[PDB]
C-alpha cells in the first residue's frame, strides 16, 4: 500500500567511516563517499552522513564530505552530528546535502527546526528524538542519550511537527546495541500523534524487522551495521519486502 523507504547511515570520523564495512569489492571499504554510492547503486533509497570528527577540523571536515557526496551520488541524503544552528545547517545544505538531521540543539532550541524550514523547507528538515522508556513513559533524551531531559516524547514529537520539520527518525535508546527488533511499541505510540514520516532507528537485525516496523506504521527503516557488516543485504531486503506486499522501490 503506502510507500516505504529504505535508509543506510553511516557514522564517521575524521574523513572515515567508524568501523568500516565488509564490502571486498569496494577500492576503500572505509571511504564514506564509495560506500555511500555503492549503497545507493544496490537499492538503498536514502542515505544518512552522521559526523563525530571531534576536533577543530569538524566544520570544514563535514563541508568536504556533502561535496564530495553530491558529487558522487543521485539519490537524497542527510547530514547530521552536532548541527547547532541555522548558519551551520545552511552550509551544509548549500554545499550539496538535501537535508540536515539535528537532535540536541532542536530539543534546546525548537524555534531552530523553523528557521531551517523557513529557508529550506520543511523537507530540508529532519529531527532525530532519541527516546527511552523512564518510570513507564517515554522521555526524551539528549547529548548522545546521556541526558534525561524530563520532556515527554508525546509533547516533543507535537511540537516538532508544530515547528515545522519535515520528518521524524524516532530512535530508541531501549534497542541500542540490540538485534531482537525495532521498537515497534514505540513506532505504534508516535504513529497517532503526527502526519509527519516516521522513520524508524535502532533494533534491526533481520529482515523480518523491517516488516514489523512498516506493520507498526514507519514510513521509512534506517540501519547502519547490519548493512555493513552485512548480516542483511539490501537486495535480499527489499525482495523479501515487496514478496510480503510492502511497496518498495524495486
Amino acid at each position: 500500500a503506502l510507500a516505504k523507504r529504505i535508509d543506510a547511515a553511516l557514522i564517521m570520523k575524521d574523513g572515515r567511516v567508524v568501523k568500516g564495512s565488509n564490502f571486498e569489492n569496494l577500492r576503500d571499504s572505509g571511504d564514506p563517499v564509495e560506500l555511500g554510492k555503492f549503497y545507493s547503486e544496490i537499492g538503498i533509497d536514502e542515505l544518512s552522513f552522521w559526523d563525530i570528527t571531534a576536533s577543530v577540523e569538524k566544520r570544514k571536515t563535514m563541508l568536504e564530505l556533502v561535496e564530495k557526496v553530491a558529487e558522487q551520488i543521485d539519490i537524497p541524503f542527510t547530514v547530521g552530528g552536532g548541527i547547532h544552528d541555522f548558519e551551520t545547517a545552511s552550509e551544509l545544505i548549500l554545499r550539496g546535502a538535501d537535508k540536515v538531521e539535528i537532535n540536541t540543539a532542536a530539543v534546546e532550541n525548537p524555534s531552530l527546526i523553523t528557521q531551517i524550514a523557513q529557508t529550506f523547507g520543511s523537507q530540508a528538515v529532519v529531527v532525530y528524538i532519541a527516546a527511552k522508556r523512564v518510570d513507564g513513559e517515554f522521555m526524551v533524551f539528549t547529548y548522545s542519550g546521556k541526558k534525561n531531559t524530563g520532556i515527554l516524547l508525546r509533547d516533543w514529537v507535537v511540537e516538532v511537527e508544530k515547528r515545522g520539520a519535515g520528518e521524524i527518525v524516532l530512535g530508541s535508546i531501549d534497542r541500542l546495541g540490540t538485534k531482537s527488533g525495532y521498537d515497534t511499541e514505540m513506532i505504534r505510540f508516535v504513529r497517532p500523534l503526527t502526519t509527519l514520516p516516521i522513520i524508524a532507528h535502532r533494533g534491526a537485525g533481520k529482515m523480518e524487522h523491517f516488516l514489523e516496523a512498516f506493520l507498526a506504521g514507519a514510513d521509512a527503516a534506517k540501519a547502519d551495521s547490519v548493512f555493513h557488516f552485512r548480516e542483511i543485504d539490501v537486495r535480499e531486503l527489499k525482495e523479501y519486502l515487496k514478496k510480503h506486499g510492502v511497496n518498495v522501490r524495486l
